């Protein structure tokens, strides 16, 4: 499932990782200890996206980039991780480009095949309560129970 008529150029730029739901208890545990700073979406050489995430981990600013390679429908991508020995489908399911994006990721190959994650991205680091409600509803409709939905800690550091 992808955002209809997806316009990759409008999806570019600065976003904030406001929320997460996943069926990985491990990932939820780790993510709740990270304080999110800012994320940047930039066009990649292969026609996909480079996603750069900046966050505070144990009082240290860290930034990590991920390559999202194009995968069929516009707005759908694949992420290859030799560390997880797996490939993941990453899709922009719903976005208005200028305020929010709801992403859904799932394993497509390898041991990580059963992995599932929904992500809320916002153009402000402090999104409206109605957007948080939208994300909660989206997560539940994707099969995530309430207690697997995480609104992530945020930081002013690392900007």
């Amino acid at each position: 499932s992808v955002q209809p008529n997806f316009q990759q150029d409008k999806f570019l730029g600065r976003w904030f990782s406001a929320g997460l739901a996943s069926n990985s208890s491990w990932l939820r545990e780790k993510a709740a200890a990270l304080s999110m700073a800012k994320s940047v979406v930039a066009p990649a050489t292969d026609g996909g996206l480079n996603l750069t995430s900046t966050f505070l981990r144990k009082n240290q600013c860290e930034t990590r980039t991920m390559l999202l390679q194009p995968a069929g429908s516009l707005g759908s991508y694949s992420y290859r991780s030799p560390h997880w020995g797996s490939t993941y489908s990453v899709s922009v399911v719903e976005t208005d480009y200028d305020q929010y994006a709801l992403l859904y990721s799932q394993g497509s190959k390898g041991p990580g095949e059963d992995f599932r994650m929904a992500t809320l991205y916002s153009r402000t680091q402090t999104p409206r309560a109605e957007l948080k409600e939208k994300f909660t509803a989206f997560c539940k409709a994707q099969g995530f129970t309430e207690d697997t939905i995480v609104f992530l800690p945020q930081t002013d550091k690392c900007m």
